[PDB]
């Protein structure tokens, strides 16, 4: 009736999710996505990363050659799976520094061995038990060479093996400890003496220590195990009179980015960057809550089950019900859009999208997403995060040092999400406001602001008309006199 | 005359606090909140912890027996209290790795101690010692067993103490390092040799060592300390010839919470949460900077000794002096509200608050205050902070990890506030804003904004008037006719 | 003609450049500041900290007294430089926990030695060797005595050294394993037995293990470095029968902010506060790329290789060419301020910078500017970052220690940017905002808002009108009639 209406508006939904902000602790939105991992396929994923099952192997037994682990001989792997129900079959032994063995050969990531002729002359080799059956004869470590007396005589060993090689060789060797002074004279004919393994740049010296220990598949003795690295150019220099466990031949010691991990899930024929003891699991997600214990492309470890990014604006109830704009109310029938106008004029009540401010709102949270998906970095051999034995000072440090790292990302992760959907709120509510004060400059004094997100327009405005001011192509001077003339009349 | 003036504001107030923000290092606001917590009592609350306050006594000599420790016997805490006024007062002693074991008993919790029957046929049992003394008579540490001779003979011990609990076992013993030649003959009958302490999957020897040591009381010999845990279903195996200091009996070693602090302060009956070696700390602000060391829900040690906490708006002088709104000057007047109204028409000059701006502002500022007071979470057994002797690598890890942490913790805490008081300012500016916006659109044509924070009403506004705009209900029609002749009249 | 134009703009350059916001992972700014440290000099500047170049000598062959290294008595250092190419070459030797000995003393920072008369009654002293030649004499570590035999006795060491200083002492004293039951006899006389060192609260015995090592400089012997701190009031007690290495007196030890670094960098005579092996770095930027290890007032390690701080507002191009405002337009003829003015009327067309607006961008720039500039902390001794050996389990976790904080680091600089730049594009795009608002509040109802950052002025407006604008004393009320006429006139 001389007049029109034009409203400014933003769509709803009627399923709307709640998200965090720095204004508000719950605040509903149009919609949000999940960026905390917390489920697992439960399986461990034998692709892309080489994956070694240990089975009943751990990885110190498949180095020593446990006859139960002669398949692991010379295997690589990027990652060595250690079974709960693992188990030793041989020789009982101890490793000094087991944690520290077992690392670094977890690292080097391989298995491979070269055998070497060392010149044990004047003594027994390959003495073998029943202990470490292979093929149901008595055997020992596939790796080490058991010698004891020839003819109740063991010489003095002084024997050499240089490295000519340019690369660094890794032996492993042993002291026997026998039950009793009785096995002692019946091994090596002669009483305990130490043991001395050297090279130009370092010594070690160990004494074997004759006593009874618990029965283990019959044996009171005891395999003591250490290890030696060679630099090229350089020479092992082995020397003993008796109790020697020896090497027969060195470990490859390679440098990569290979690890081992305890876990109990099977591995399956499918594919994943991210491996858990939990099983793979997708790294979509910046953060997970799976396992603090990863291998490969991750999420990072966070405490919070679950982190809400906003991927829409406020969710606002459309007001019961004149229409009427944005100011505290939403448009539940706007779907295809995220803005747009609505008008009563001459020829009825319509709506539009507004394309522009959609696309703008949509373009830069698609610009967060994608900063945030798919986007996790890659880590290998770390530190150890569960502990079977009680230590002490070293692990109150490693427990430490993790502790510490995770509560910093689930800060990080906290704070990055209630800023992301600060912002979020923050550009989606200004798109609105820019798209209404866009829409009242092209007005100029044809228009007034009736409050509620709405222009009363104070001239005829067909859906041409509306149109124009819609696409931005209204011409205000065309109307002015009409205008003014209705706004500035008096009743 | 014709004409009345509305103004919009907010408050003031004659003391301000500086604060930090992101856009300023110091901006004055009308209220602020301490995250800092820089003061402590001074005494050790002995509610709501088990606390244990050691006295004379470390937790070593309270394991071992020390005389003046007999009343520790199988006590348990939450937190064991370490003086430094503490000695020792019995047989001298040292335990390789001593911060390891004092760590693992503290995090166990408990001195819970069973005695058990080892058979020791063929030896004398209970030795003593006048640098023990128990009631002024010789003695010796109580969970030990000093074994010598019997007839001049000392026949080899191999002795067996099964494992059929179902929880671990902790035995502590040691090895007796004579002085001379004779103490060995005189106590053990025979020439030193090495002590063998065994299970099913561990094994520990040990060399006694003769040799003059300087005295301490009057005691020129050491006794070694080393520990053994026996799983369920396992043996100790105890192997020896001479010098050893036996077991009684094990303790029970505990999973939990508990640790151990070195504090001078005193023990007060009082309660509270957070324990640091200054005193107690009230925990209800996120930040402290009282000692790196703590225990219990603490909040977190950072370098800062202060961060104050914007609880109000900017705080803006009024300006000296017709009224005037918020452009540039602040209401030190408005004391029932944050935000408000001053008038000016035919029946005088008034001011009224805005409840709704005030209780917004007042509610997001409760929110933030929420999140951050009272919020803290517990630690427990952690690494240790200070050091009385220098060890090197592994010290200087512990120290590097706690500097580290600490400067991370400093930074969040740093960052934290400025983008919280930011976020205030702009809330409590955002207000204003409003308010000042929501007025503008009611009073439509009817008024022109004087570009100080201040409407020029152009129609007689009484105080029932200027009252319905204050609540929303002004109909701007009513007005429109005798506005708009006003305005654009003619002179 | 009747009416004027008043535009509002502000500043834009030809050479933009990119950087990084919350809203924008690149937009154009005028100009920006590099945040990340990614270059040094290549030399070690000897100012102002003290340099200790180690040359041929490492520290522990200096604190030894290897010959080439007799230059460094007693010499002090902040930092210790340690060279590739050093080299040992006097007796061969190992230092059991070689990298907590040269961690105590670097940090000590200090060679000070004081030489003491210890009672070496009944044995020959001196001892030399053709692999430790000083002045081409067979000669021994400066600060060791090599005790042998006295006309083929050597009768058991009993020695005591008190403490009677009020500050530590620290020993260093080894024993020799020689490479036969030959030279046992021919050096001591009798067979090996222990050497134990002990004081009131501490011991050590070490064993002498005879045997071949890999001949170095013609020597099949070693000797292995041990060391002793002894407390005020304490006493060292030396107790051998043979093989000792015996100390000649103590080092001081002292506590400071002293350090040691490989590098290979030369020293340069030149001042620069932040050193790392690749040569010292300057300390203006909050971060570095250069290395993780450094010592001094030094910027953070970061992953980054450039992080870009906006020191400028958007660029925007000048829309190709009446004039027009700050609606998506920059203008790049303005060169004397950042924002400013442009007018249209019966004198011309003119442009004029204003300064309150320019100058209030400039200082909250340099504000934050000056919290990030020239702001970073010292630190000193550390843990190690590097390594030439595999060893396990402590290195394992000293390097997640480094790559847990960088990755910390590297996120916090990421996200500081970020937010700054954000900051930083709208303290910029508000200044231009409220310049447009304050002028359209003294235009009141003399003008009219087009739209691309101008009003149309509805009266004749000549220079010094558009000047009084510019100036804020603009009377709106001496132009209203003649404005109200043209604007609310019929065509
Ligand atoms: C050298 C020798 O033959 N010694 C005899 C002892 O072995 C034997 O004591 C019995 O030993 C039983 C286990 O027998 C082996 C084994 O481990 O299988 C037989 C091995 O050939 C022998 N290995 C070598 C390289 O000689 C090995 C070794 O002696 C022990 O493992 C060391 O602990 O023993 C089993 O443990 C019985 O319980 C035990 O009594 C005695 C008595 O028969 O005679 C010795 O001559
Ligand atoms: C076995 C014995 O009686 N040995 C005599 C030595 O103790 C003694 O040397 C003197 O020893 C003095 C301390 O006497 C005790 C003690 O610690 O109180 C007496 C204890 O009963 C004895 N303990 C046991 C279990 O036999 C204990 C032990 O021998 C030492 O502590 C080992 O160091 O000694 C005190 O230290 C005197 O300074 C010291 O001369 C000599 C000489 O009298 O005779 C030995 O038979
Ligand atoms: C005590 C003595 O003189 N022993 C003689 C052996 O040294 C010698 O074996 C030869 O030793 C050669 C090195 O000679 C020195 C040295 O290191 O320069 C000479 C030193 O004076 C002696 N040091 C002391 C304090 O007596 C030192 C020491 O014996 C060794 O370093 C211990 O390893 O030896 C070189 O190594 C030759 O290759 C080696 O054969 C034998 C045979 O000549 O006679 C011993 O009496
Ligand atoms: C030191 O004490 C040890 C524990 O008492 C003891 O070990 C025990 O030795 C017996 C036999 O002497 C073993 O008994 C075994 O005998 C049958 C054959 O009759 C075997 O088939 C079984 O394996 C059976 O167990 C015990 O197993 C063994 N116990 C343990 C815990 O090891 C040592 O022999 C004693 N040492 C000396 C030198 O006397
Ligand atoms: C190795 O040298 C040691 C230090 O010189 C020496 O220890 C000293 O021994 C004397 C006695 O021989 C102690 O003197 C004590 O004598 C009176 C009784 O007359 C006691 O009441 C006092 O305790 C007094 O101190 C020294 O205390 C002691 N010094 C130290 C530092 O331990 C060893 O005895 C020597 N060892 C051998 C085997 O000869
Ligand atoms: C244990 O075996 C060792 C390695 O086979 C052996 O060491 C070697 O000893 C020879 C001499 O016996 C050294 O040869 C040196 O001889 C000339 C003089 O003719 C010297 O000028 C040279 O230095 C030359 O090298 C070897 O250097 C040495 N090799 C190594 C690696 O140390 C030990 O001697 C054997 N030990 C015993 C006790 O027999
Ligand atoms: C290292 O090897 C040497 C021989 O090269 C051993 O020395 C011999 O030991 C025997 C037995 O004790 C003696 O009877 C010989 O006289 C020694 N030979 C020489 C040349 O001295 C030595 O025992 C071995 N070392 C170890 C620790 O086993
Ligand atoms: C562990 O106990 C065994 C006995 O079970 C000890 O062996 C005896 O030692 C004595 C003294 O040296 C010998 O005379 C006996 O002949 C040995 N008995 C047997 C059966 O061999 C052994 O010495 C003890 N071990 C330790 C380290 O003390
Ligand atoms: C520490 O010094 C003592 C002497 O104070 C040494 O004891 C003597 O050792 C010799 C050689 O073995 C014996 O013949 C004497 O009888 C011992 N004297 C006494 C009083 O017992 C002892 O050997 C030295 N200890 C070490 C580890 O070298
Ligand atoms: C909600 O957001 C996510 C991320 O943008 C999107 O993948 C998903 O399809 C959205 N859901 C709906 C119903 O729009
Ligand atoms: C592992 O050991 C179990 C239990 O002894 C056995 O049944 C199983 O077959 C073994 N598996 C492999 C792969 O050797
Ligand atoms: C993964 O395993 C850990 C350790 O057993 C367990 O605490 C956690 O609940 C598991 N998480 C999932 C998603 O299965
Ligand atoms: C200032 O702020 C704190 C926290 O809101 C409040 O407890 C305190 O009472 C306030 N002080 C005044 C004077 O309003
Ligand atoms: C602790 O020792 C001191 C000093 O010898 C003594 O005076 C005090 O009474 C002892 N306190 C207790 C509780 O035993
Ligand atoms: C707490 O004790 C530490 C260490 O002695 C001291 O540095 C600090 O100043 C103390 N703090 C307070 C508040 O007493
Ligand atoms: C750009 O910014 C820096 C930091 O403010 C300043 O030192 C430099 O001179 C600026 N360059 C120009 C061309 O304005
Ligand atoms: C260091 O050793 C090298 C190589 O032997 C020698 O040429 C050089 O002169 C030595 N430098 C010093 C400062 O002693
Ligand atoms: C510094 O040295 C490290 C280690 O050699 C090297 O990786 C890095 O590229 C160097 N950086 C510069 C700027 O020279
Ligand atoms: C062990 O060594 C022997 C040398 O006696 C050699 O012939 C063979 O390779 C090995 N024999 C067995 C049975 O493993
Ligand atoms: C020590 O052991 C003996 C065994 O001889 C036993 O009777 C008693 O429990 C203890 N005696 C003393 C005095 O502590
Ligand atoms: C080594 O000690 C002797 C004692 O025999 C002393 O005279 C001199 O200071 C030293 N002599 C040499 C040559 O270093």
């Amino acid at each position: 009736n001389s007049t029109a209406t034009l409203c400014l508006g933003h769509h709803a939904v009627p399923n709307g999710t709640i998200v965090k902000t720095i204004t508000n602790d719950q605040i509903e939105v149009t919609n949000a996505t999940e960026l905390v991992q917390s489920s697992s396929t439960g399986g461990i994923c034998d692709s892309p990363h080489q994956i070694l099952d240990g089975e009943n192997c751990t990885l110190i037994d498949a180095l020593l050659g446990d006859p139960q682990c002669d398949g692991f001989q010379n295997k690589k792997w990027d990652l060595f799976v250690e079974r709960s129900k693992a188990y030793s079959n041989c020789y009982p032994y101890d490793v000094p520094d087991y944690a520290s063995l077992r690392s670094l050969v977890a690292s080097s990531g391989t298995l491979e061995f070269n055998n070497e002729s060392f010149n044990w002359t004047g003594v027994t080799q390959n003495g073998t038990s029943s202990a470490c059956k292979r093929r149901s004869n008595n055997s020992f470590f596939s790796r080490l060479n058991w010698l004891t007396h020839l003819k109740f005589k063991y010489p003095a060993l002084n024997v050499t093996m240089p490295n000519n090689e340019k690369f660094d060789k890794l032996y492993i060797w042993g002291v026997h400890h026998p039950g009793t002074d009785n096995d002692q004279i019946s091994l090596y004919a002669q009483a305990s003496g130490r043991i001395t393994v050297s090279t130009k740049r370092s010594q070690q010296t160990v004494i074997p220590n004759i006593g009874s220990r618990p029965r283990v598949r019959d044996i009171p003795s005891r395999i003591s195990i250490y290890w030696t690295i060679v630099k090229p150019g350089d020479i092992l220099l082995i020397n003993s009179t008796g109790n020697l466990i020896a090497p027969r031949g060195y470990f490859k010691i390679r440098s990569g980015k290979s690890s081992i991990m305890r876990s109990d899930a099977p591995i399956g024929k499918c594919n994943s960057e991210c491996i858990t003891p939990n099983g793979s699991i997708p790294n979509d997600k910046p953060f997970q809550n799976v396992n603090r214990i990863t291998y490969g492309a991750c999420p990072r470890y966070v405490k919070q089950n679950t982190l809400k990014l906003a991927t829409g604006m406020r969710n606002v109830p459309e007001k019961q019900t004149a229409i009427a704009g944005f100011i505290e109310n939403g448009w539940e029938g706007m779907v295809d859009g995220w803005y747009g106008f609505r008008h009563q004029n001459s020829e009825g009540i319509g709506q539009a999208a507004d394309l522009k401010s959609t696309q703008a709102a949509i373009n830069q949270i698609n610009g967060k997403l994608n900063r945030l998906i798919g986007k996790t970095n890659e880590k290998f051999h770390q530190i150890e995060k569960e502990f079977s034995e009680v230590e002490g000072r070293i692990q109150d440090l490693e427990k430490y040092v993790e502790d510490t790292k995770i509560d910093l990302w689930s800060y990080n992760a906290e704070l990055l999400v209630a800023l992301e959907n600060q912002h979020t709120i923050d550009l989606t509510d200004s798109e609105m406001n820019k798209l209404f004060e866009r829409t009242k400059k092209q007005l100029r004094e044809n228009a007034e602001d009736m409050g509620n997100g709405c222009f009363k327009i104070y001239h005829k405005c067909d859906n041409a008309c509306i149109g124009s001011i819609r696409n931005g192509t209204y011409d205000h001077d065309v109307y002015r006199d009409e205008a003014l003339n209705n706004r500035f009349q008096i009743k």
